[PDB]
């Protein structure tokens, strides 16, 4: 029950470290403006969650940068608005510009001093390098959907990570999986018997945003509203332990 009991943290990226909700809102705004500005942020995010999760199941080996153009098309068609294939492909390129949460770089730099840092992310490797540059830290391992050939919450993603962490000198019990998404991360993490830390980025925001409603709310061993609060809790453990 202590953060210091773990040798490594594994992180989801998009939603936990990178603010993908703000990033996709910006990437979609020319399209959503054709619908109308009355359509709310939550409606946009949930419509994207629906098409993204379904397309990730349909074509699990498609690189994320090539999958999001299809999601853009599905949304435009659902909303009945004109669009172009060029706009679709540009949207898939927009991921590299999705911004970090402002607390993520400093938090990751702090945590690097105490833990090996692992990424488990629904992304392609070419795209992720740009997010990695925004995060300003070296990851001990990056396990991407491209490496896996499937997208979380597929069993294959945790299985792939578990099959490689031995190369880092780690076993599954050494790792605290740290993530925002109940659907993508915490349901599978609990299925795999992982210890888990919920970074509840949407603590003040109604609904699930860009993640799907999970089949159930899974258990979590730790919860914090931000990466900055995770770091403060680690500092508190060292100060008072």
């Amino acid at each position: 029950m202590r953060l210091g009991d773990y040798k490594a943290l594994s992180f989801d990226c998009y939603g936990t470290l990178i603010d993908w909700e703000s990033g996709m809102i910006e990437g979609l705004r020319e399209l959503t403006a054709r619908v109308g500005t009355d359509m709310s942020r939550d409606e946009i995010l949930q419509a994207h969650a629906r098409h993204e999760s379904r397309q990730q199941a349909q074509t699990p080996g498609k690189p994320y940068r090539d999958l999001l153009p299809i999601v853009y098309k599905r949304l435009a068609e659902q909303w009945g608005v004109p669009f172009s294939q060029a706009e679709c492909e540009e949207y898939g390129r927009s991921v590299r510009n999705w911004p970090a949460f402002v607390d993520s770089p400093g938090a990751l730099q702090y945590l690097k001093k105490y833990y090996k840092l692992i990424i488990l992310s629904n992304v392609d490797n070419k795209t992720f390098q740009y997010s990695n540059e925004k995060l300003q830290v070296e990851f001990d391992a990056i396990y991407s959907a491209e490496d896996v050939g499937a997208y979380a919450p597929s069993d294959r993603n945790f299985e792939y990570m578990n099959g490689h962490i031995g190369d880092l000198g780690l076993e599954p019990g050494d790792i605290l999986h740290t993530a925002e998404s109940l659907f993508h991360d915490h349901v599978p993490a609990r299925k795999f018997g992982m210890a888990n830390c919920w970074i509840y980025r949407r603590h003040a925001q109604e609904g699930f945003g860009a993640t799907m409603t999970p089949s159930h709310e899974p258990t979590y061993d730790f919860r914090f509203n931000s990466m900055a609060d995770l770091v403060k809790a680690h500092q508190e453990e060292l100060r008072n332990g």
